[PDB]
């Protein structure tokens, strides 16, 4: 069973560090906050919260890094390698990959404004990485709800709450052009706009991605408060004004019967939005763990223990 209290007497300064070194990269690096706390939602989604997502190439198996949900996308694994060289070295071969990438990311949401709270810990770092399966159970923001739906119950979230509480992560962070492209000029093959992406916001982000322009060009997932974690995020959403088409969805889609009433609760009040995502949280950081003498205490996150 995973416990808040895991580190408490081998490392109680894991915590701290893993703050320090966030506040450090924020100066340099506003967008690290949330780059980081995606990582660590790739990581659960992928054979569960294992650190698996932070290993490197080997002849034996692939990256997943590689993935199609990863590449030329997921970032921050510098600062990874940074706060764990620093609680190696505040507590030798204690802290695993796994439980350090939950901490971060529970310190970049409260960083960036959001609750605060002590994670579930006790994981252990996997012995491989899971390409393939990274292809297969991340989930993509041409997603229609019901694949979204599917995508959270086949790693174990069943719950409504759980998606449109942790879709709640896009109240920061970036989004490449690329990814919306299809909404702005040519949806599901209609040779229009997505009709449920506001007619002013439409003209907007036509701006910022024309067609035929840099597909790598970053935009904001909140146009209210970009680097803000809050619940504005849902407030976007009741005015057609989500940023792809997977948190637009939440509020809009013919299978939202569920969902509506939760993207309503959570754009009305801030506590319930708050107190929602760390239940989502924990639930998602409690996907399929190695515990106990389960797997390993990875030294360099980026390789195996040999
Ligand atoms: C519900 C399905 C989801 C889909 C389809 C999805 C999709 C995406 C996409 C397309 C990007 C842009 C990547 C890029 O342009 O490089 C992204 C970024 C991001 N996502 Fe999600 N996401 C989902 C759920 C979540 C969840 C559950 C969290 C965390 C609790 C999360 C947190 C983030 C953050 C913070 C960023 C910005 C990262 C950065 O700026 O470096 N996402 N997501
Ligand atoms: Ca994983
Ligand atoms: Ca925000």
């Amino acid at each position: 069973q995973l416990t808040p209290t895991f580190y408490d007497n081998s490392c109680p300064n894991v915590s701290n560090i893993v703050r320090d070194t966030i506040v450090n990269e924020l100066r340099s690096d506003p967008r690290i906050a949330a780059s980081i706390l995606r990582l660590h939602f790739h990581d659960c989604f992928v054979n569960g919260c294992d650190a698996s997502i932070l290993l490197d190439n080997t002849t034996s198996f692939r990256t997943e890094k590689d993935a199609f949900g990863n590449a030329n996308s997921a970032r921050g694994f510098p600062v990874i390698d940074r706060m764990k060289a620093a609680v190696e070295s505040a507590c030798p071969r204690t802290v695993s990959c796994a439980d350090l990438l939950t901490i971060a990311a529970q310190q970049s949401v409260t960083l960036a404004g959001g609750p605060s709270w002590r994670v579930p810990l006790g994981r252990r770092d996997s012995l491989q990485a899971f390409l393939d399966l990274a292809n297969a159970n991340l989930p993509a923001p041409f997603f229609t709800l019901p694949q979204l739906k599917d995508s959270f119950r086949n790693v174990g979230l069943n719950r409504s709450s759980d998606l449109v509480a942790l879709s709640g992560g896009h109240t920061f962070g970036k989004n490449q052009c690329r990814f919306i492209m299809d909404r702005l000029y040519n949806f599901s093959n209609t040779g229009l706009p997505d009709p449920t992406l506001n007619t002013t916001y439409l003209q907007t982000l036509r701006g910022l991605c024309p067609l035929n322009g840099n597909l790598s060009a970053l935009v904001d997932f909140d146009l209210r408060t970009p680097t803000i974690f809050d619940n504005k995020y849902y407030v976007n959403l009741e005015e057609q004004k989500g940023l792809i088409q997977s948190d637009q969805e939440l509020f809009s889609s013919p299978n939202a019967t569920d969902t509506i009433p939760l993207v309503r609760s959570f754009a009305n009040s801030t506590q319930t939005f708050f107190n929602a995502f760390v239940e989502a949280m924990d639930r998602m950081g409690n996907i399929t763990p190695l515990t106990g003498t389960q797997g390993q205490i990875r030294l360099n996150c980026r390789v195996v223990n040999s």
